[PDB]
């Protein structure tokens, strides 16, 4: 009756997106983006969701569910395929919430960047940020890029992820990933090991953390590819805000070393087209031998002058103009009102 | 002899509203306003109202009750109902005071609101923010139209309460209510955590804390409902006083954003009526096509000036001259002196 | 068939810096910086990496390796050397990643190198850069000529290494190694402090930082031996990247002092023997009275022309001439396709 395996059997027949449950109904599916209550077997689960999500999650998760009210992780069924859950307490009682987790990556030219970007893939070190805001599918953006390295280049990726969003496959490279909380202790150690492991690119999964960034930046100029990812949206505000989370008795010198192994910086963010709702924006900036020394010296918003390798506002005019995205719904997620509108 | 739980039972038999605890006294219950001890049996309650107190409330209460002098949840003992309790330190001493929380949710109509408002909860995505100060039946309101949707709509929809008012019952929607304290650590995290649960409409519970804002935004403007509510009087109130708990660097940035994801702010007052003392007066604007471009120019008393959706002088004339509140009660209450007695 | 003793067998036998296993693959091995599957007779291999790992590691690491997702430490196979390993859980699954530590010191003539490297070391001052790609024996070379000078000469050396490679022993010189992590806070202080630590021949363990350099020169142009160690392929590579490395405003100014200390860059990669797979091929510049006058004018690819000391893919055809490396391990090592075949 009551087995989670099975209730995962009827959600992607159903055709599902998400598997819902809760105390007092029965097990809930998203369908199109309506819920329906397939009472069909699963009766008003009892007060043992308790049994159903606590036989999905680690030893490491049913602690961590004491702690706070709250983890968030993913478990594969190798029947089907992977999931991303989330149980958390609710009235007294425990309620999760399953996703569908993404199979297959992506192939690069989907995604709508220019090639310039592929191009970083072939670089030998450095820091590459896929800075943006939740659900602006950096991770999708990231996933492309290194599979992309996984087919073409013979190496050894490693990835250290905050929940494995998308499973690499095998081919040329040979990809470990180790998801937070299953498979290490914390980001911290999780890339201190990294280090020692002997690999060709890391993947920092997000660099919320003063050490985190530390050891990332230690790794990049270093002989490494580092992945970063961060939260902020544009350009300038990224290599502002990761030399603001140093202690500014040597501040400078960060923005120095970031000033040569500083290799990409792309602000994503995710906008309804006019068909079918996918389309994406960006801002990128890939340092050439100019740009180098202007952030050497500190001087910033002499870069966003040097912008036209490409502003935000820029790729939403080049967007507005083929009729993808609303003159009204770029207006929105665009940082400055001011340097479009005349265009 | 002094069981919680059989003081309880004489405080629902008399028909009580409250029940108190103190030191030197024995336990007292308020019936229709005034307070009557039932020395029936419970005695002089020694200093071991403590026990008393300490035998309702969790683990994680009688921790912060040393931490700061008072804690304010909720619990249910399933032989009546649940209740709203508010233990303290007094003289050195222990002290409690448990209200009974309501047992439905009125039905939206009994309220004395258009239906322009009930139109809201047709939204797809953005904020509705439910204003006004503490006893103004904010919660009331809220509860109204989130059940209103929890029948009407094929939703899930979760709630960050502190404490939860109402409980919501199992329709067509499934319902998470999460207590702080509770349920999770903070508003922070429980928030940020319901933003991955994949919600429908979430209801941030007070908005005082710049980072629970930035969050609540930013999950209004990227396809959940998002209700609010806060402590301000007036609608230009809100909105000025959302965008001040920001550092004005970016500051106009929301005001923008706001004007494209604001689509109710509803303002209420609670007053005596000629009656049985149970009328509400509001002040409400429901943004339009124009209004939209006035807040984008930062424009506010222009919106003001707009007002006639309805201001809230104008909602207290239409409700004096039927013969419900008193001259005196609502030149009161109200903003502005001036707006009226010329009606 | 998957005997963890077995796959060390055919690591050495092919010649290799690193084993590699996984779980969703065959067992991997680098061979000069490029990864190959010997598919060969372990199988894809199951998730029973597990059990192979296991094999190798004592019982305080299979406990260490539950308590956090990673354990670091060095067992040895009497049949062949010592190794260094790395266990980590990955995907729910183990890996591993073993090195191979040499513990010998090897005399230099063993290397294949000719002698006016070795001549280098009885300069009085100035850089020798040992450039080349992770596992392409540096730091056995520096070892080499280190020791060279420890027997040799009446010495006080000074390392500072990330780890400890070879430790040195008691001759005519004064050995102090300085473990990064172990014994100092960065290679910034320990360096900082070892030229006030009265030395004679400083090994700065790796140049990745513009302020690591500024001081290695500061002491290869002020009496003392540096020995610096980078990841750059060639000669004029290195000589580039070094000065990449500075603000330009001054860049220059490097390029001239750098063409008086330079002493001699020794760029090396380790190649796949026809016998036991232990070959080493290498570019060689060392500086004479005419080089460096064409350094000080910028004019470097002219340097270039005037290699034949001698260049690298001319250190492919000295060796697949005498067969010992294949027509096709070297046209994929060497820089540039044109200038060979042609021989
Ligand atoms: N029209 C009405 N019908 C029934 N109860 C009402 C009405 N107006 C006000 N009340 C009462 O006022 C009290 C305070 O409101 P509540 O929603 O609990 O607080 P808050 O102002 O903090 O949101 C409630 O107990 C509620 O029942």
């Amino acid at each position: 009756e009551l087995k989670i395996l099975e209730i995962i059997k009827e959600a992607i027949e159903l055709g599902a997106s998400d598997i819902h449950l809760t105390a007092g109904a029965p097990p809930a599916v998203r369908i199109d983006g309506y819920i329906k209550f397939l009472k069909d077997f699963p009766r008003l689960t009892p007060e043992d969701t308790q049994k159903l999500a606590y036989s999905v999650m680690s030893e490491k998760h049913r602690q961590k569910l004491e702690e706070n009210g709250q983890v968030d992780f993913s478990f594969g069924v190798r029947g089907v395929g992977r999931f991303r859950a989330n149980v958390f307490y609710q009235r007294g009682s425990v309620a999760a919430a399953l996703r569908s987790l993404p199979a297959e990556i992506p192939e690069f030219k989907k995604l709508g960047l220019p090639d310039k970007v592929l191009e970083l893939c072939h670089r030998k070190m450095g820091l590459i940020l896929v800075t943006g805001p939740t659900g602006s599918g950096k991770s999708t953006t990231i996933a492309s890029m290194i599979d992309y390295i996984n087919q073409t280049k013979s190496y050894h990726i490693i990835t250290i992820e905050d929940p494995i969003e998308y499973v690499f496959k095998h081919k040329k490279s040979i990809v470990n990933q180790r998801e937070v909380g299953e498979d290490t202790k914390s980001f911290a150690d999780a890339l201190r090991a990294a280090l020692r492991e002997d690999p060709d690119v890391i993947f920092v999964g997000e660099m919320r953390d003063l050490e985190t960034v530390e050891t990332a930046l230690r790794a990049a100029e270093t002989g490494h590819l580092v992945f970063g990812t961060l939260h902020t949206n544009t350009a300038i505000d990224t290599i502002h805000r990761i030399v603001d989370i140093f202690p500014l008795n040597q501040q400078e010198q960060v923005r120095i070393v970031l000033s040569f192994i500083l290799q990409g910086i792309i602000s994503q963010r995710l906008l309804p087209k006019i068909g079918g709702g996918r389309v994406l924006a960006y801002e990128l900036l890939i340092p050439n031998t100019a740009i180098r020394n202007l952030i050497r010296e500190n001087k910033l918003q002499q870069v966003y002058s040097l912008m036209q390798m490409q502003t935000m506002n820029q790729t939403l005019y080049k967007l507005y103009k083929q009729g993808l995205i609303t003159l009204e719904d770029a207006m929105e997620a665009s940082p400055d009102p001011k340097e479009l509108e005349r265009m």
